[PDB]
């Protein structure tokens, strides 16, 4: 139900507002299609080997990089850009804002 | 409050929450493109007088009913969803509030 609307100038790069508390650990997904039943696509920990049948590529640089994360000011395809909160390093209670782009 | 995120099952009909106070007036519109420097294009006019100079009618299956607001459950493709909130019904002191959607 949380939500983060935030504006940039469209097809540069964006130095995200990360919503979640200042001292909270945060985590960045693409929840497929913005459906719930999709899966949540971690974001920022890309591992080269991976031999999975599923894969996930970023062609044209959509995540431009991981510290801080800043993303190219776009249009979300895949889905909806989601952050997950925590207090805690395991995550063990969090809570998840949809990061919403209004274009300067 | 500048985002509202809603949950409904996609492609079904969808009573939206108004996030506006329930005392203030407010009005839907389609801001095209996402852009701040374009257009909002309002919803529902129900006729064209004092209030509204432009009645706007979608030629699909976007809206289905006015009273009340009600959707087919799907993110716009011409624009973003915004209602614009406001204690006084002239809407002098106003602030928008972008709809964006979850789906179940
Ligand atoms: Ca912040
Ligand atoms: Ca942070
Ligand atoms: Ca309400
Ligand atoms: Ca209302």
């Amino acid at each position: 139900q949380e939500c983060s609307l935030q504006s940039c100038a469209q097809h540069q790069p964006y130095v995200v507002d990360d919503p979640c508390p200042i001292h909270f650990y945060s985590k960045w997904y693409i929840r497929v299609g913005a459906r719930k039943s999709a899966p949540l696509i971690e974001l920022c920990v890309d591992e080269v080997g991976s031999k999975s049948p599923i894969q996930y590529i970023d062609i044209g640089n959509y995540t431009v990089s991981c510290s801080p994360f800043t993303i190219n000011c776009q249009e979300p395809k895949l889905g909806s850009l989601v952050v997950r909160c925590s207090f805690y390093e395991d995550f063990l209670e969090y809570h998840d804002v949809r990061v919403v782009l209004d274009f300067i």
